[PDB]
């Protein structure tokens, strides 16, 4: 039972070298749990893991099975991507996005990882004379400033939580105005806070973007996902917000992963506007050998990376991406659930003494989703993680995401069964009992 | 169908129609390009022996393992960030039973294909000595995707063709560079891509004995894995095994893709066998850009996750299988893939039965394998008329120049898509060129 024996934890915690278990890694992290589950004989209200919850859609599974014995993994996909991949993203971006973005400038990629990858590769080299690449929009994806990272492309960043609204475009041109930035990223619903991007801050993003002539790339992992809205009937409104609305100068990334739970297969897609695929930049030339923004990315840059993406993913996604183009497939109705569930978990975590952090966009309270964030009496998130782990939770702390609310922690909602839900507010209670 | 030669003037108007002004310099994209526009024009097929990709259909018992795990669930799961436990134990267990030699699975780390495995071994080891001026010594004739992953990183690299340095020549020529002491890696594959020599016992004891010598990280690109039909390194756990570098030096990157050996292309997926031993090394100069000290950690845990957060989880099951059935004898990979050492064999008696040469005759002393390319010329004339003859006459193949040989006169020709049906074709076809002369 609770709370588990501090010398335990602390003897667990020494197994595995950690010595700020707010800055431990994910492995790490699942690793001490895992090993204390065992140890306790207690089963962890699990809530860390930001990964799909639910199976993956049968029209995805069945055409790959259907391709596989059609003969396709013996067959190269096509230099510029699966062509069925591409026109239907292009169309994927015309009925849910209602952005006009031609098959051409549609590349798949080995998931969205792949696709900020090269992005960044390509849109940080299109300035030879500007001293850094990229401007994180944080809380973000950490992974994304390693890629940087491993690229050597110097980048700024800084935490949206005091910049929300008009306040934003002071901020974001305070950087813009040195004149040495090249791209400019986000992810809209956000990992961790789910914070949604609102009309207001896109225009104010495109609008700098293009005065400022710098890419965004525009990262829609959770497509559609802020269940505020219905995003998700074709070619009528409403549509998943976005900074092409705003902007000729973008690249929106559309993952497989999160909004058709998919991940596995390692498959996603970039929408690139269409002037920005043909614009010439000279600077690319020499390490790409290409001159056109888009062949660089797809005709080099990607082909040198992997030489596509595994061509029976490229059928999967094809396949997902028409059934929504064609009405027969609603993508929002299964995610709909992580919200389902955030709504009760978030009662719960209130109920107990805990505040929602990030918990406005606009006016409007935070979505009911994939994440929300969480405080408890302003206490250090590596006070609150071991508080968490002596109550049999797990969860992250915002420490490696940007964000300066040293306080956070961000909750999932997809991998916890509702069956676990009794034991998630008994251990709340517990912790805030103790307090 | 209309008949050979065909008409000068129609192939110049096509070549200018897609801006090609040296037909030996096109590349693949709009020789394929200029082909069919050829084809739809004149009514014929030409005998295309152009592209290096798989002429065989999967293997059963990847596709097979592939559809129950995506049934089971994969898709929705992402892989280890090791990468599948069971393709990187596969993989250690088949560097035993077919190389001969111990390769812990930690360090068997699967890719996105050997490209992305190539790209990822370009980005970690030539980042390991920051004092040197250069990335890879590349031994080339080889595969010019892997001169632009270079570029793209910023690495500068050298190459020299091989033709003139067989044997004991190899070292002084390798030593010339390593011994400036501003090379980080070695690159060259066994079979090659384009040449079709397989590196010998004496040329790999060098390599390896150099590369331990100058400290440098040897990349070995094990793509046509087991594919020397001259001998049979398909039976597990007992000689001959496929010769590698790895007996002769511990620096050593093994890339073993599924694309030939296992007609796997569409999938992409391979797997890195890395030495154990420079799996675990320390070197301090990969801490500012991958925020990890051992290189295997570097390359898997931070380079490899950047550059996709691991391969297709279904297609890694797929892998797994077919090492599988290699490994526990139910399976055999040469089985299948022989065939285009039969297709090689006619193949080449049509062109030596019709004026022509192998360029790249030999290992040693012994005439070049019968395999899924080899290199031929025509009276030493320049590749880049030689292939204005070969479309000419219904005929494409690509030129070396692109290759990093200095071969002029050499085509590769590969055995792999041109149809038996189409064989008489090319007889009659290059009958007619060499009647031409
Ligand atoms: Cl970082
Ligand atoms: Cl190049
Ligand atoms: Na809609
Ligand atoms: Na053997």
């Amino acid at each position: 039972n609770f709370p588990i024996d501090e010398k335990l934890i602390r003897e667990k915690q020494n197994e595995l070298h950690i010595k700020d278990l707010g800055m431990a890694s994910i492995r790490d992290l699942v690793a001490l749990v895992t090993n204390l589950e065992k140890a306790t004989g207690t089963k962890f209200c699990r809530m860390e893991m930001g990964v799909p919850g639910l199976p993956a859609p049968q029209i995805g599974i069945e055409t790959e099975i259907q391709k596989l014995r059609e003969g396709v993994a013996s067959i190269y996909p096509n230099l510029d991507g699966l062509p069925e991949l591409k026109q239907e993203a292009s169309r994927f971006a015309k009925l849910f996005v209602n952005i006009d973005i031609p098959a051409r400038a549609c590349v798949p990629t080995v998931g969205s990882m792949q696709g900020c990858f090269v992005s960044f590769l390509v849109a940080n080299r299109t300035h030879k004379n500007r001293e850094y690449g990229t401007l994180f929009i944080d809380p973000g994806f950490n992974l994304n400033k390693l890629q940087c990272r491993i690229l050597g492309q110097k980048f700024e960043s800084f935490d949206l939580f005091e910049y929300r609204g008009e306040k934003l475009r002071e901020k974001l041109e305070s950087y813009l105005q040195t004149g040495q930035f090249c791209s400019i990223i986000y992810s809209n619903p956000n990992n961790p806070t789910w914070q949604c991007m609102t009309d207001e801050e896109l225009r104010i993003i495109g609008e700098l973007a293009t005065k400022h002539d710098v890419i965004v790339i525009e990262d829609l992992a959770y497509f559609g996902m802020d269940f505020r809205k219905d995003y998700s009937h074709p070619g009528e409104p409403l549509y998943q917000p976005s900074v092409a609305n705003y902007t000729d100068n973008y690249i929106l990334a559309l993952s497989s992963s999160k909004a058709f739970s998919y991940a596995g297969q390692r498959i996603g897609v970039l929408m690139i506007s269409g002037k920005l695929y043909e614009r010439e930049y000279p600077d690319l030339e020499e390490s790409f050998g290409r001159l056109r923004f888009g062949e660089a990315l797809s005709s080099s840059a990607l082909y040198a990376l992997s030489s596509g993406a595994t061509h029976s993913a490229q059928w999967g996604m094809a396949a997902m991406l028409k059934a929504c183009n064609d009405g027969e497939y609603n993508f929002r109705d299964s995610v709909i659930e992580y919200g389902r569930k955030a709504r009760i978990m978030k009662k719960m975590f209130l109920d107990n003494g805990f505040n929602i952090v990030y918990d406005k966009d606009g006016n409007e309270p935070l979505a009911d989703g994939f994440y929300f964030t969480v405080g408890y009496k302003g206490m250090d998130s590596s006070k609150l993680i071991e508080k968490f782990v002596r109550y049999g939770m797990c969860a992250i702390t915002l420490k490696t995401t940007g964000s300066k609310r040293n306080e956070a922690m961000r909750i999932c909602t997809s991998l916890l069964p509702e069956s676990q839900f009794p034991d998630l507010e008994k251990r709340l209670q517990m912790l805030n009992a103790e307090g």
